[PDB]
């Protein structure tokens, strides 16, 4: 759920998923059109796409649980959903330390007319 991702990324950004990353770009937040603005706003897409390929799963609420194995982020055994929502979540938090150098403030609330274009999971 939002609560393990927002930890998740906060453990590993050092920034807090809200507002650093709730109104980033044209994906990161609410659902999603156009090209990704840079590397983090693709994170967000890829994110969207990981979640897309759950329709009977429900991301956002359903809680599952994750440890940290020196550093490194591993997902508990859960239900079926639980552990594909832990994997995309993984992705996402990682996609995003990865890319925290070209993170950009400009990008913050970014403005819905400004998201132009095509781009299929
Ligand atoms: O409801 C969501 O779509 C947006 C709010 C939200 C809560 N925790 C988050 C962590 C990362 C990105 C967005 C969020």
């Amino acid at each position: 759920s939002l609560l393990e991702f927002g930890k998740m990324i906060l453990e590993e950004t050092g920034k807090l998923a809200i507002p650093s990353y709730s109104s980033y770009g044209c994906y990161c937040g609410w659902g999603g059109k156009g090209t990704p603005k840079d590397a983090t706003d693709r994170c967000c897409f890829v994110h969207d796409c990981c979640y897309g390929n759950l329709p009977d799963c429900n991301p956002k609420s359903d809680r599952y649980k994750y440890k940290r194995v020196n550093g490194a982020i591993v997902c508990e055994k859960g239900t079926s959903c639980e552990n594909r929502i832990c994997e995309c979540d993984k992705a996402a938090a990682i996609c995003f330390r990865q890319n925290l150098n070209t993170y950009s403030k400009k990008y913050m609330l970014y403005p819905d007319f400004l998201c132009k274009g095509e781009l299929k999971c």
